[PDB]
């Protein structure tokens, strides 16, 4: 295989006319097919199931986006049999053939890509640039996944040679796996965290999020046409509770990534810690989870360069992103400079149905409203609201962007992950207690520092205990190649995405030795 | 750091006069040191206990080797304390100057070389080349990760550039974790397990196993010598299901390195998937567990060369070895010609004191004494006792090289690990059928094939699901850096020990981007 360097899939900003052409024509055709069925994909087959998952729009939950099957047991039982089938022929292709089998699937979605961005709009609420983000961020997944599979061909490591023998050490693919997503990024993480294990020459059951199962079909329909053999990868939408813990608890699944909340993480790596009856392996799993982000500014900064960068990284996609900024941690010297330019500039942030192209749509869902606004409350006995804190008028689900300060760092809200656009300001002396304050939570996802002061970014960079770390620019959007994507605490197992490090998690190492 | 190209320690064979006399040498200065006491190394120095360990002689258990002091949970935190302040200054040194630290222990672990093989001699019933052997298998772990460490050096991530923007990956330590090691290898895998993780910046409390105590205190006045700073290496010999659980399910134990038992193994794996109370990370533990290993024969093979590497494989060190054949596949044309060999071998082996070189010296407990006789009870109802089977003279605990032959493969000497020397035959029909009856066990660790068939060999290759296989030799011993250590399913976690990717289990990686 030789293909073109890895280059990033650009965001598209919809300034030509040409882009708003596109995108006015993709979102009238997702929208007149609102109310379509998708059924669940298994050993390269459609099967529709009498139950069904119904996907709403948040932005005017009365509109039904679309409806999917939905798996129980029996249809876990379907996909791992189909599943298990494929791996004893697909894990001995090629690598360079499995990897031709990506860089086609890279091809189809780059040809679907304002269909699916439209997709991301009605389904999940997020805005055109938001959406246009996602699905470039899963074409990267794919494109450089294709190509980094080919850095542990057959055989790929280096090991010290011994007379009168051969030995010859490889990785090969683990097996059967599922794949349990989320809701936030539902083409971007659900493609990255399938395609990665898949091209090492694993097989796949996937489990979308509920309220992204219509856009998880969409990617099904990508992977079919592109040809992967029947059982390889498998469609999966049902109740997370149900059918992900069955698969998550079986014996005959051999790992499991999973992105999503710390409290559904905990149980996941709890649980792959077991042995189930029967089973003949250690189960690896891969939980990503949760942040509580900062971004620390201090009196030497940018201050408009940093409010427009705490605002990008606090409010973008309702702050619904796990690398948000939630929280904003200023040194005496830049709390009033900056505060009031962050309030000047999120007072000016247009809220509303997401087709519209709003700095804001809703946040997902019903429950997701009520968490957020219930943290809010919350809130309003921990700190000082000095901007939002309500809910907005209209039928979606839409949330003021909220601002607290004089939070106390060990506050609630200063702790826990809202998941809405919702930040809090926290006031300390100097860079030193910015950075203890930072560093003081469960989390260790993203992180930022805006600073002029090249004293404390390297202090920052040695002792900001954060996976993904930031300068002088915002926390959210990391791209995949550039920026190897994970945390650190309880934000998860460091599983890198978008770094060569990522399949190895995927294979295991056989030592063959020839004595001639 | 330049230094040589890797090498393997030579292991001695004994065959001059100087290499006696110099072992004869070192055995009289051993025992004349039985008397001595050890006590715990914590913080950078020598910590005694109220309570003793006492660490007897295999070959004439009223002979005392040793006593050590014994750890409690006092003595757990005061070694977790230690460590982790340790940690916080043990993690900014240089790589080269960290990798120095272990080629000084490598150094002056090759200096004593002679008192440590006669005291695994005394203390576990090692004879003269599986002593030798052991020790040359521990420097070579400090010789082999002292320079693979430097393959992760600041900063080792290979990414995608941005315009505008520095873009940084780069590896860091996990922290202080436990490392609980076995007594078969007590000078090689404790070394190893032990100077991996610290190798790249983590801080260790290790914890030997009850019948090689004293061996392993040997080892730390290595580690004291050399200068590792306080707290970085800590010494802790106790009760594994005490203080071993202890800080296995401890909130500040940041990983776990294991190898020992499967029974244990699987504890240990399930302990370490929970969340301790106040813990703030998902715990990483490497559990490296037994294995039913088989050579496989067909009618191909140099009978005569096949009869002799299966002897060595599964009598060297009694047959306590992870890696000892415990099973012998022979199809129909191989079965009388290897097995009339194999019997004609294994009942000239001697059996004695260890320190008169026998071809196996005692097994090492009164516990395993009884495990291993309980087994040739079970394999009396289960195959055909053909030679040995017997507990023979003295109080030593000295085992007879047994061979049960007509052997189901379902029959629990075919499945279980009995960890002595006991082999169990079974007759196959063809390669075929040799290959499913190898495949069909709990474990993976280590198998070898004889044949001069390429076909087979290489179908062997491709399907032979173990970790470690070899062709046409033993199936035991395997070098650092040359075969990577580790297996699948039920033998573990897979971590390759003697391998580049060994020490990345013991970091994790930081992306920090910088917007100019
Ligand atoms: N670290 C990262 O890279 C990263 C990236 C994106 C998002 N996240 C995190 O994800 C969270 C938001 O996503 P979410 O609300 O979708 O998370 P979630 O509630 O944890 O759900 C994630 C997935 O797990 C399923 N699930 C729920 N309970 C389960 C169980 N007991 N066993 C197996 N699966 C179960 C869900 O199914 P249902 O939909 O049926 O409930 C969904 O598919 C936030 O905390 C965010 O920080 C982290
Ligand atoms: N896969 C490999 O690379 C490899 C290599 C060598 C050996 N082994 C395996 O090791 C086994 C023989 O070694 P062994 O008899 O020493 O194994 P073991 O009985 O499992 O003990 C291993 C270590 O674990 C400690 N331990 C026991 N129970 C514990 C618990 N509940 N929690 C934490 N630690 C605990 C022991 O302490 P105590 O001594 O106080 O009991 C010892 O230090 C065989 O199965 C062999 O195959 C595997
Ligand atoms: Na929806
Ligand atoms: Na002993």
């Amino acid at each position: 295989m030789t293909v073109e360097p890895f280059r990033n899939e650009p965001i598209e900003t919809f300034q030509t006319e040409e882009a708003r052409r596109a995108m006015r024509e993709a979102l009238r055709r997702v929208r007149e097919e609102f109310g379509r069925h998708y059924p669940l994909y298994i050993g390269g087959e459609w099967v529709d199931t009498k139950e069904r998952m119904v996907s709403l729009n948040p932005s005017a939950p009365s509109e039904v986006v679309g409806t999917t099957a939905k798996a129980g047991k029996a249809e876990a039982e379907a996909a791992l049999e189909a599943a298990w089938k494929a791996f004893k022929t697909w894990k001995d292709w090629p690598q360079e053939d499995r990897s031709r089998l990506l860089l086609k699937a890279a091809a189809l979605m780059r040809r679907r890509k304002r269909e699916l961005e439209a997709t991301l709009v009605y389904e999940v609420g997020k805005n055109w640039v938001e959406a246009s983000a996602d699905v470039a961020e899963a074409i990267d997944f794919i494109e450089y996944y294709a190509r980094a599979a080919l850095r542990y061909r057959y055989p790929a490591v280096e090991v010290v040679p011994y007379p009168g023998e051969d030995n010859e050490s490889f990785y090969v693919p683990l097996g059967a796996g599922v794949v349990i997503a989320p809701w936030n990024f539902p083409v971007a993480i659900f493609t990255g965290m399938i395609v990665g294990p898949v091209a090492v020459g694993n097989t796949v059951i996937a489990k979308p999020a509920e309220d992204a199962v219509v856009v998880g079909a969409k990617v099904f329909e990508i992977f079919h046409e592109a040809g992967f053999p029947p059982g390889v990868v498998n469609f999966l939408p049902g109740v997370g509770e149900e059918v992900g813990a069955y698969l998550v608890e079986h014996p005959r699944i051999r790992f499991i990534n999973f992105t999503g909340s710390l409290e559904v993480g905990l149980k996941i790596y709890e649980a792959a810690g077991r042995l189930a009856p029967g089973q003949t392996w250690f189960k690896r799993a891969y939980v990503e989870t949760g942040g509580k982000d900062a971004i620390i500014v201090d009196e030497t900064a940018d201050f408009d360069l940093a409010a427009e960068g705490v605002v990008v990284s606090a409010y973008g996609f309702q702050g619904q992103k796990c690398s948000a900024a939630s929280r904003l941690i200023l040194t005496q010297g830049a709390y009033e400079p900056v505060l009031e330019r962050v309030l000047k500039r999120a007072e000016r942030l247009s809220v509303g149905p997401a087709e519209e192209n709003p700095d804001l749509g809703p946040v997902v869902s019903a429950e997701q409203e009520r968490k957020v606004l219930s943290y809010i409350e919350i809130g309003k006995n921990e700190g000082q609201l000095v901007l939002g804190g309500k809910r907005l008028e209209g039928e979606g689900y839409f949330i003021a962007p909220t601002v607290f300060t004089e939070v106390p760092p060990k506050a609630r809200i200063a702790q826990e992950e809202i998941f809405g656009p919702v930040l809090s300001v926290i006031r300390v002396k100097d860079f030193a207690e910015a950075l203890e304050v930072a560093n003081d939570t469960p989390y260790g996802l993203t992180g930022g520092v805006y600073s002029r002061k090249r004293e404390h970014l390297e202090w920052a960079r040695r002792e900001f205990h954060v996976g993904n770390l930031y300068f002088n620019r915002k926390i959210t959007g990391a791209l995949v190649g550039v920026q190897p994507f994970g945390g650190f605490k309880l934000s998860g197992t460091n599983a890198k995405t978008g770094a060569l490090d990522y399949l190895r998690l995927f294979l295991e190492m056989k030592a063959v030795a020839e004595r001639f």
